[PDB]
């Protein structure tokens, strides 16, 4: 029972996630968050407000955006990228890949422009509308979503940054090449390893710069000596140009992970690059006051960014 609730309101077909039409001829998702009271209570109403507070901050077509701002309102969206890989009918062409990656990138650049680190992107995640184009959703903070995380977060390294993001992207890229996840680890250790066995062993003094002392306590006797394996083996349908994105995306240590930027600018999004798509549509820095707790203080903003109604 969901759909009664809004006959005294305003429509039907984390949070509960319902389609329906709005106001006018328009297709909408709306999301029924309440209780697991979130909204009274100041630690989960906090992270509420905090996703609110991000949709209205982007305006960018990459990135999803309230129609209607406890019930929430956005454009519904067709499928997500996880669906259309894991149904081997629909052919995904490296045509496809190309445009696909471009705007997963695009709007990986827009979040981390204003400073925003997304954390947990997956296929799940990152949804396809109605006229095909990309969509980034769940930016604010199931298994197999331990399969995307940068080594540094396996490795619970707490100075993480925007970065991590990049991993993530380019485990989605083999992904639609291969047509199965890159790094499908069960444990801490055998994930590690899958990751190492693509991507060569990297340097001790190089783990210890990314890792917890805890996942260097786990690590401590765990020395490998394992050899890179070639690129063309692990992603096989991905061109020279395609393989050297992805190598470059999954690179163990961060401070060698290509950049937003870069890889946007790399000659595998020749044909579809644009410098504009870099400082178009941008927002400014996001911020968020975190150390603020209270009641009646978090209902007062609540009504100040809502202005639609
Ligand atoms: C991380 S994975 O379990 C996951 C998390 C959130 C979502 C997810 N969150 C939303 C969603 C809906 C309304 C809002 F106001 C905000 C987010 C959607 C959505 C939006 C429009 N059309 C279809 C679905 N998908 C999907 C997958």
């Amino acid at each position: 029972a969901a759909m009664r609730d809004l006959i005294a309101e305003l429509v039907q077909r984390y949070g509960a996630v319902c389609a329906g039409v709005d106001s006018e001829g328009i297709p909408v998702a709306i999301k029924r968050v309440f209780n697991t009271n979130i909204l009274s209570d100041s630690f989960l109403c906090k992270r509420v407000l905090r996703e609110i507070r991000l949709l209205n901050h982007f305006h960018h077509p990459n990135i999803l955006g309230l129609r209607d701002i406890l019930y929430l309102v956005t454009e519904l969206m067709r499928t997500d990228l996880a669906q259309v890989i894991h149904d081997q009918r629909i052919v995904i062409s490296p045509q496809h890949i190309q445009y696909f990656m471009y705007h997963i990138l695009l709007g990986l650049h827009v979040l981390h422009e204003a400073g925003v680190v997304h954390r947990d992107l997956h296929p799940g995640n990152i949804l396809l509308a109605d006229n095909n184009d990309i969509t980034i959703c769940d930016f604010n903070l199931y298994v197999t979503h331990r399969w995307y995380r940068a080594p540094e977060l396996v490795m619970q390294f707490k100075g993480f940054t925007k970065l991590v993001d990049m991993w993530s992207a380019g485990c989605v890229m083999a992904e639609m090449f291969n047509r199965k996840a890159l790094f499908r680890g069960s444990t801490f250790y055998n994930q590690l390893n899958k990751i190492v066995e693509v991507v060569g062993t990297p340097k001790i003094e190089d783990v210890v710069m990314f890792s917890s002392p805890s996942a260097r306590d786990y690590l401590r006797n765990s020395l490998s000596n394992v050899p890179a394996r070639a690129w063309t083996a692990v992603v096989p349908t991905a061109d020279p140009v395609a393989l050297d994105l992805i190598a470059k995306m999954l690179e163990f240590n961060p401070q060698r992970r290509i950049s937003t930027e870069q890889a946007l600018r790399h000659p595998y999004f020749e044909s579809l690059f644009d410098p504009l798509d870099l400082t178009e549509g941008l927002s400014e820095r996001f911020h968020f006051d975190e150390s603020v707790t209270d009641v009646y203080d978090m209902h007062k903003i609540f009504t100040a960014e809502v202005e639609r109604f």
